[PDB]
């Protein structure tokens, strides 16, 4: 049976500032078996395997900078941030030749440690350790949209407000003629400082798509539904294949807005002003005298 | 030939703190045309539109807060801010009675607008205009997914530190015997403060799958390289079906790393301290006195 406590005392040892935590159990004398734990575990992993170990040889278990009972100081935890505490750990005890016992990024570190001084890995014991993995195709499937999006950052913000996207990208993508560099530079004017950006970042963020924003899903929905039913004289312009409203949600919409006229401005996407606006200008000027 | 230029005088009126731009031309009295851009636009949007309205009426072309020549103020720039400055500009001008034309974000601050001054409203042009979007098969496929993208937060960061995943989502996972609550309260001690989940997070970023981070995967490689032709000993424990190292690689690096033994710990996936490990202390204690 696995047993679930943790019966090791607290050895604590200052390096490079911070307090780490390791067990330390067995004798003195002779080659330390040094057991390096993961994430987002700790000694505690090991608390089952030291026992066995631990009536021959010195056992030395410690928490990992920002993890277990060590210390958790304000940094970005880079894997080479861990390893310059680690490096620091061994030599704050002093350790000379040792045994090493890896998991996991334990192994990483274990392994990356032992290349830097072979001369004093006198034996690896080693499970589930890093290697390169080439293709996410090896990674278990059960685990591997977790993982994925373990390293999915803020997209949209990436998108966005980073590389423009909804200047650089959309504008294009959403208008049928090509435009030019003149007019994507008018478009460009006013966000040329990406701070400026977040507007255009949280307008799709703010749109009624499958229930949320909530806030403006029921919004929209009420006024959607006075529109439905007042007698406002309505102009509804619409391409092909629109974007919004394309060209079957145009017909509908005829007839089911009160005093509603459509019209077909041709192949539009979703910037309808900037694939005829002549068209637009012309129709609306002359819907305006009869209201 | 579609006009390039903006050929409009420049108008600015004080909302809210703010200055704003505005397009401002055509006769004086009569009811104004109202021209409402959206994302990520501006009045520069009806450039070639309002010269046919111009000669018979007054039209207005505002820039929305944080757009165009309009002032850009630290906010997080919610549509309900959107709203606050359109209504005070709409009265910083005095405007009474207006004919909307409405587009895209701009539609829905029209809509919104006409629906609470409905007896204003003598008419409303519109073109590709929000209304709620039940299910993403409603938008275009060709942009579904970017549109996705951009709604798509900081997904990383949520599930680690917000959620934290790699406690209570990845533990359990990785384990094919089952967790106890007092196993998983050791776990879960050293992070109950979410911002302590700084390395529960950093650490599968730094995995070097697909080449990334390079620099992880590069010192990674060398100290594989490193280990396939040392000699030190090496014990490598594996379970089945892993999760790093599954049953096959296991079985090749049985060949591929000298001086190795290879114990199999029967089932088992990423934690196998967690699945056995009496063999695995077992084992390392009798491998122990013959380095």
């Amino acid at each position: 049976e696995i047993g679930t406590g943790f019966p090791f005392d607290p050895h604590y040892v200052e390096v490079l500032g911070e307090r780490m935590h390791y067990v330390d159990v067995g004798p003195r004398d002779g080659t330390p078996v040094l057991f390096l734990h993961g994430n987002p575990t700790s000694s505690y992993l090991w608390r089952n395997i030291i026992p066995h170990v631990a009536p021959s040889h010195r056992c030395i278990a410690p928490d990992l900078i920002g993890m277990g009972k060590s210390d958790k100081p304000d940094l970005d935890y880079f894997f080479d941030d861990h390893v310059r505490y680690l490096d620091a750990f061994i030599e704050a005890l002093g350790l000379e030749e040792v045994v090493l016992v890896i998991h996991d990024w334990g192994s990483a570190l274990g392994f990356h440690w032992a290349k830097r001084n072979p001369e004093r890995v006198k034996g690896i014991a080693c499970m589930e350790f890093i290697r390169p993995i080439p293709t996410w195709d090896e990674w278990p499937e059960f685990a591997r949209e977790l993982f994925q999006a373990f390293r999915t950052p803020d997209v949209g913000r990436e998108l966005i407000i980073d590389q423009n996207a909804f200047i650089e990208g959309i504008l294009p993508k959403f208008v049928v003629r090509p435009l030019t560099e003149v007019e994507m530079d008018h478009y460009r004017e006013p966000f040329l400082k990406p701070v400026d950006r977040e507007p255009l970042w949280r307008f799709p963020n703010e749109l009624p798509i499958a229930g949320e924003p909530a806030n403006i899903v029921a919004l929209v929905e009420a006024y959607m539904n006075w529109l439905h039913q007042s007698p406002v004289p309505k102009l509804l312009f619409w391409g092909t294949p629109g974007v919004l409203i394309p060209p079957a949600e145009a017909a509908r919409l005829a007839e089911s807005l009160p005093n509603c006229k459509t019209v077909d401005i041709g192949p539009g996407l979703h910037y309808l002003q900037e694939d005829n606006p002549d068209l637009i200008g012309s129709e609306i000027a002359r819907w305006l005298p009869a209201l």
